[PDB]
């Protein structure tokens, strides 16, 4: 599957795409603003994610750090960021079937549009100024803004037990952004696409 990762911010991010325990691809890049990047991701692939890394530096070798979804210190990332991230999320041919969502359960950095290329389903879009809104106490000094399993790691924000419910922190990021995942057990905002579809994600897509 084709992935076309779009920086229309006006500052640079470091794209990043990963599955967990490995690369999407290079795994990350730099975006100036206004680039793209295109990415092939293997048919199959289950629980992938792409995220925008803020504030870098690297090296000659690819080692740094970033504010904002870093991975390790890598450019290139193998694993997942760290909050705050927003993330776009997806499973491809699962029973014929891609799904593909954009979560703020790590929390957000970036806006972002998620969106099919081909033809079948809808795209998804969590935009709103949730930084500048962000309440004091989920305020990440690096930029962003966490969740509040991040913040706090209590059983009912992380949901560890399985059972929890939406939270004054929750209902924050869903009230900006009804079309993300704001807990682990909120009502599922995923989008049910053709099997081999093709994706575009555009970070700060009203810019």
């Amino acid at each position: 599957a084709t992935f076309e990762i779009v920086n229309r911010c006006s500052y640079t991010v470091w794209a990043a795409a990963s599955k967990g325990d490995a690369a999407l691809d290079a795994g990350g890049r730099q975006l100036n603003s206004g680039e793209s990047w295109t990415i092939n991701v293997e048919p199959g692939t289950k629980g992938g994610k792409i995220w925008a890394r803020t504030d870098c530096y690297f090296d000659d070798s690819g080692s740094g750090i970033c504010k904002t979804g870093d991975c390790g210190g890598l450019l290139r990332c193998k694993r997942f960021g760290r909050p705050p991230t927003t993330l776009a999320e997806f499973s491809l041919n699962q029973y014929g079937k891609d799904y593909i969502d954009i979560s703020n359960i790590k929390g957000f950095n970036v806006p972002m549009d998620f969106s099919p290329t081909t033809r079948g389903c809808r795209g998804v879009r969590c935009a709103a100024d949730i930084v500048g809104q962000c309440p004091a106490k989920l305020k990440a000094p690096g930029g962003g803004c966490n969740d509040a399993c991040t913040v706090f790691q209590t059983s009912e924000y992380c949901c560890t037990t399985g059972k929890c419910g939406p939270t004054e922190y929750s209902r924050f990021f869903k009230r900006l952004c009804p079309d993300a995942f704001s807990y682990v057990l909120d009502k599922p905002t995923t989008v049910t696409c053709p099997g081999s579809s093709n994706y575009r994600v555009t970070f700060c897509p009203t810019a």
